[PDB]
């Protein structure tokens, strides 16, 4: 079976339609070739024949100075957008910036909503974490941090990618004036207003990576500080340990003491009792001795 | 209900009115359309016919050659700013100069607080915190801490960003003649001044962020510090419970020496004390001759 | 004996042959000199005399406007791609656009091989790692961390060494020109070709790149989580020995009470058995409370 | 009081004078205003009316083609050089380039100081700490690497500052012209010797740069070898205390064994004292015999 | 004693000379100054009455369009170069093109050999450290890698000043012209040679730079698992000492149950033996119970 597109086809007046057209007929209908609608990258703006071709992660549009055309739609969710809001936007300026400004806006729009569904979840998960008052933390806390950073790593790419193409035709006023598809096709200045709509959404993009690079930063700050605690409670807990087993010591040295005195066999003081009592006394009061002693030997460290 | 903004106007004698206008009314009024007066971005600078458009974090100016407009100033403290000095700044250059570097100073010395308020608390916390002579540290001064470097992190994004801005216009002449807004509406040099106040905010821009670059550097290395001293002292503690580990294990073992001869049972010994004494100094001495070896043993790894 | 190169050459129409070639004698066949046929470069694009060099890695190809050579393809797995493939690729545009075009395909189609290889591995050892549900985990899945890592390192080194090539030649037109080999020797763009070719490829180089980074920074924060975890692990491990010394501790108090009150001497208590019960009793009881107290001491920490 | 400048200045000759002058009247004096003698910025270099300004982070100079001037002297140890040094450098080319070569030789000097006052004090320390004979470190020292990883900071922080500083002017020729300031004064080549003084001085900061960054990654690396050190020795000392509480486990458990059998009831066993010896020797025995084969499980580990 | 140099000279046809020169004739018998000849900086190459000035870390060398000199070449083990591999190198393009390729070929080929020394030493080290079989490392290995990463990074900045110093000469056409010292002093194109010259060392000096940070990376990788080892090994450790710990807190407690039971006074119990046997065989079988149960405790954690 020959390839096709699923292509959706929108007018100057808003007018929809949607088929499945082969990609030759496509080809022959238009002045391009299989050489340029092959989408080979995953962020693209290029012109060709007074043609705009323009393709994000998932999204792949042709602009004509008569119509426009979006290509593998289906199972994407796009039917809100494409047949409620698009026709609206699209009903004195050409044709040609009404659907860059849309797609623009459509595209910062999901990064922006994507953003503020990250931000919140590790807001909330750091200051769980960072909470002083337990010297254990969660795992699954933790493996959902680790997927939330991965989904922030891939947004700041994809931010960069945006930013840098862009900024790639923004440079040069070769590209600008051939994106006046309108005007070559059919010999106020469209220079300025591309420029314009060019900047406001690298400045924009400019922003998000701004916030994307303080969160990553907060997590960081987050990380440092919850070593810090977990290495101060081992400390602590090692210091009562140290302690006790001092004190344990001391007692079972006195303890020594008295049941090798008490040997099973004749040595002679069985008939003294104050004897008795004065070596249980001795060893009650010098297990405490030895013990603040070495507990003093302790602070001077 | 229509959108309105709560315009503060000043003239160029300095005189100040204010009062709510509807956003048709003044661009109507201007030359300017609602594409502009949109404050889209945190920060942004721009000219479109004749007038220059400024806006900060929370600042939105509109400069024009015969007047000066804020707009939406209220609940944000700036009545002291806005009633007291401005007209006294503004009180031989045209209008724009004094304008923009009243605006500008006022950022500056903003940052400036900022910064001032933020380094001695760091500074404090992190002398506290380095304190050798504690086996532990407090976690609501970390908590404090990590606050103020989200909070420096965000200041030097900010610090960014206007160094960005000023040096976007600094670069191109094209921008600075346009700055010169009085000269094109009616038509020494305007540019020369210009570029002497973009390159004087652009270096103080410049030495507060290499101050809050200065802290950062000092925040990390003040963490490492503190990470060396934990693990001193948790390897001192360790060594402590070890020798005394070893002196106990010796003990217990003479202990059980002495129980095990101490059976229940007839030996055949228990008419010599002499027997018994001997025993007694056997385990006695053997202790510590154990203990001593095992310190030696300790020592020479 | 003299050096000698083995050498394969293809024909425009897709011939096929090979043999081996004396360098003096392969210099004076072409107009070039031992200076250029170095390959001193791991990688490198060069042009002299209307002839084209370039060189990866393992693969030494010189482009003529009527025909291509290969040398050194011996003892490198390349017959498959050759005796197979190539004829097929080079089966309107002249001979060097196709050539261009097959070898920078074959390269970036071995990187993404490497690539495709490398993440499953990578990926599944951390995930195998993260579970929290150990507190050990094995070695060997470490090492082979580390030899994929290296791997990964080099990996990105090669992308950016091409990619920083074909911008250098992506800058400059003259060089662009010169490519155009055939024009020159015997004088529809074809610079306009030679720059798409060169930005299609640049930026699948750069996407390449892209998931590498982000492949690194998931490494390390996997190894931040690694050590998270364990640091916890240690932590608890150290609450629940500190808790039993504890309980041990009181135990070995009350029974050297006991035993110190078992002394084998007269205490003129041996006719009494209440005081027996009321004193195991005591000892009893009393261990409990210690022990509870000492836990309430250890909690309010 | 009007404020007033402590001028110190020198003549073409190197006849030194000072004293104090009103602000105004060294502006009228001059061809220069208020708005350039403001000294705002840590470092900065500047031409207004064939005058030069520099200034560094405490000194300030102004170069007229017939004289220089010093500001702001006082209590800052400069009259050694003052009085001493700058008359003889000062005694063919113009004065300019005496004045700028000796402000800048002065200052290279006064860093190339600071950075071999820091060195050995750094490099003393790392050796001492590095030191792997000892499982604990001093914390004075950790103090006094702090304080030198910060002033080592603020060097490079200056050195950066004097490198962008020198760049800035070098690209221009413009500036390069203006600091002539004798040929348009009173109208070989000066650019000349300018840029290689210029370039000279950019090329001795570049060194020192490179020096504070070996040394900064040096320190880090010291810091890293620190950790393992101390790890390494918590691993042995926990391996010897695991070794001696399985041998002391195993030597209660023994007697436990005895104590118990050594009930003080009847057993019917007391007539016997070769079963006390098979006992007695069963335990010393099984002990070592435990104590063995649990020192291989932990050597299968 | 007036400063003099030791100078060796080479003719065009590799006639070998060495003597000493005092500064001021050796100024005389040239066209040069004192200024120049100071060798203030590390890396150098410039250019002064058409002759030739370039400095290495410890070589000096001065071209002339008729012949060579080197200074200070006492101790520095230059001799086997000097006079056995120079002259061969040496012996149609002028002689300026064969003395830069030889200096340059000569540095090149030092940092190739001091890397091919620095790897191998630190590959080994890196292979025995990470060997995880072994629950502590050695020190002296640790020192080792100390000093080796100094090296590398003392290495490393030498390779970028090399490739700035090479850089800043090929990107302005005015220095290469220069370089064509013959064509001046008597007046194929030598800009292409030259050219071609430069960007081969660059290229050579960029794929050691890039070398000598994979090992860099490999080396941070290494301690990072080194790491993540010995944190594996203290977590075994404290597991393996934390169940013993509560065998014998179980022991202990049962011991002390029997050893109250055996108390020194009358409890009504002595004229029974089943008594005695079945608390032998409660407090036997309980020990284990109590061990089971917590381990299964410890188990569910
Ligand atoms: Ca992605
Ligand atoms: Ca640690
Ligand atoms: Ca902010
Ligand atoms: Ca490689
Ligand atoms: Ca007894
Ligand atoms: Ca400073
Ligand atoms: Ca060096």
């Amino acid at each position: 079976v020959a390839p096709v597109f699923t292509v959706t086809k929108f007018d100057k007046q808003g007018n929809v339609t949607s088929f499945e057209r082969k990609k030759t007929e496509l080809y022959q209908e238009l002045g391009l070739q299989a050489r340029d609608l092959r989408f080979q990258h995953v962020m693209s703006i290029t012109v060709r024949n007074n043609r705009i071709i323009m393709r994000m992660e998932y999204l792949k549009a042709v602009i004509t100075p008569e119509c426009l055309l979006i290509l593998d739609y289906r199972n994407l969710n796009l039917e809100q957008w494409l047949f409620r809001e698009l026709p609206s936007q699209l009903s004195p300026l050409p044709f040609e910036f009404r659907a860059i400004e849309a797609l623009l806006q459509y595209w910062i729009n999901t990064l922006q909503g994507k953003l503020s569904i990250l931000q919140p979840l590790i807001l909330e998960t750091l200051d769980a974490l960072v909470d002083p008052k337990h010297s254990s933390v969660d795992r699954s806390k933790l493996h959902i941090l680790l997927q939330n950073g991965k989904s922030l790593s891939e947004l700041e790419t994809d931010i960069k990618i945006f930013k840098e193409s862009i900024l790639e035709i923004l440079d040069e006023e070769e590209l600008l004036e051939e994106l006046c598809v309108s005007k070559w096709s059919d010999p106020i200045d469209h220079a300025e207003e591309m420029e314009l709509l060019l900047e406001n959404y690298y400045r924009l993009a400019d922003d998000l990576s701004n916030a994307a690079r303080e969160l990553r930063v907060l997590i960081d700050d987050s990380q440092s500080i919850i070593f810090i605690n977990l290495d101060s409670h081992r400390n602590v807990m090692m210091r009562l340990n140290l302690q006790l087993t001092m004190g344990t010591f001391s007692l079972s040295l006195f303890g020594l003491m008295g049941v090798a005195f008490g040997m099973n066999l004749e040595s002679s003081l069985e008939e003294d009792h104050r004897i008795f009592w004065l070596i249980t006394g001795i060893m009650f009061m010098g297990s405490g001795l030895i013990w603040r002693r070495l507990l003093s030997f302790l602070g001077r460290q």
